[PDB]
């Protein structure tokens, strides 16, 4: 039961749940149309692993299927983006979409309207580096995004669901504090770092919104995962 | 100067810096809201200049922070004055609107509902004025912060965190409760960013004369020394 986990058990559950790092193809490239096709193909494959990951975040499968879908509809691009930033952290000036799709700013220019968001993503990677963000902190933040982003936009059942999400979010706060304490930070340093980490989430939200507007401007048939697509992925037998 | 303030001195400074509540002057609905927002802007700049550490930034950087934060700041203010009015948004004391009135503006109701939900969250948490004033200052300093200038902003942000924790400690919260409440408050800021992004998209969709305050307007309001 999610609310019974110790901080150590929460960390271990989240690290265990992590999705794999996917590749692009692989063909002894480059890309004109082509770059967006590769990125779309990658994102579409990552979404499947994201659903698997979400179902392993403690407390998530306790929610109704409807609410699970809503949280993912709200969070999916933020989650792709924070994953991208983490993968890119050790690669100054580059975004590691995949190990074989490692792009710089000038390659971002090849997609109309992409550079400004590319720059925001690079700045977030820089911030992660400057904070020396740890993998255990990263998995906490990604779980927070999943549970928090859609909770403000959802009856008696809904009240029960929100209470549960808030309790699990509190457990994740406890877990972040535990990690910082185990690492030797003073109480003051712990609360300052907790705040610094959580403020990053506002920037991640900003980038997701700006990215979604950009995706929509491309006039493709499909931009967002539909309710029933998420449903089927989540609505397992 | 600013980084030597105690937590108590920080709180007093922020409370003292609070802008006034303006009245609406009286398609019409949006005309009224646009006029109100335009008038609130100067008062926001006056407030910003009183947030400890803000005026130590270059004017260029002060303007950038305002360009990034202005709508989030209007929104958090709206949410705060609407706390004690469940189901309604108190844009002005003479402009209290419910969601049915938000429906009269094409594309507004979705954001209206988000704002109401935020006000509802504030109510449930029993958000205090001293905490509100800290959160608003964090929006100002954090929203545009994407070397010496960034370091200064981060030191000020750390002082506001310390201040928030101090307020909680004095109120008798356990260490666990302090950390949990700090997190709860900061996560609401992600929702305020979201509402500002959606609101900006909405305002742009209206195809009015103008949406964002210009660099020159903000700089003029900041009233440079001479
Ligand atoms: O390029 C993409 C991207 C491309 C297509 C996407 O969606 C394709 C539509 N697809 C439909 C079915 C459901 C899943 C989405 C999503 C992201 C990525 C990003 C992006 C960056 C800047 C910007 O302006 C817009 C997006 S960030 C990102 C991280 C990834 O791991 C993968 C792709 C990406
Ligand atoms: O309606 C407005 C609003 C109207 C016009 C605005 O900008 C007018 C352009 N003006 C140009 C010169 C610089 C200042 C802005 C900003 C907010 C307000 C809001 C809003 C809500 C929902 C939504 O979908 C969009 C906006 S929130 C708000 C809070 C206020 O204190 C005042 C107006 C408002």
């Amino acid at each position: 039961l999610a609310l019974s986990l110790t901080a150590d058990q929460m960390v271990s559950a989240l690290l265990d749940a992590e999705p794999p790092i996917l590749y692009s193809e692989y063909d002894p490239r480059p890309f004109s149309a082509s770059m967006m096709g590769l990125l779309t193909n990658l994102a579409d494959r990552e979404l499947v692993h994201m659903i698997n990951w979400a179902k392993r975040v403690p407390g998530f499968v306790d929610l109704t299927l409807h609410d699970q879908v809503h949280l993912l509809e709200c969070a999916w691009l933020e989650i792709l983006m924070i994953g991208l930033v983490w993968r890119s952290m050790e690669h100054p000036g580059k975004l590691l979409f995949a190990p074989n799709l490692l792009l710089d700013r000038n390659q971002g220019k090849c997609v109309e309207g992409m550079v400004e968001i590319f720059d925001m993503l690079l700045a977030t990677s820089s911030r992660f580096r400057m904070m020396n963000l740890q993998g255990e902190e990263f998995v906490c933040l990604k779980s927070i995004i999943l549970l928090n982003s859609g909770v403000y936009t959802f009856t008696l059942k809904s009240l029960e669901e929100k209470d549960h999400i808030h309790r699990v979010l509190d457990k994740i706060t406890d877990t972040l504090i535990h990690l910082m304490a185990k690492a030797g930070l003073t109480l003051q340093q712990q609360h300052q770092r907790l705040a610094q980490l959580l403020l990053i989430l506002s920037h991640i939200r900003h980038m997701s919104n700006k990215g979604m507007e950009h995706l929509y401007s491309m006039k493709c048939k499909n931009v967002v995962p539909s309710y029933d697509l998420l449903l089927e992925m989540l609505d397992a037998h």
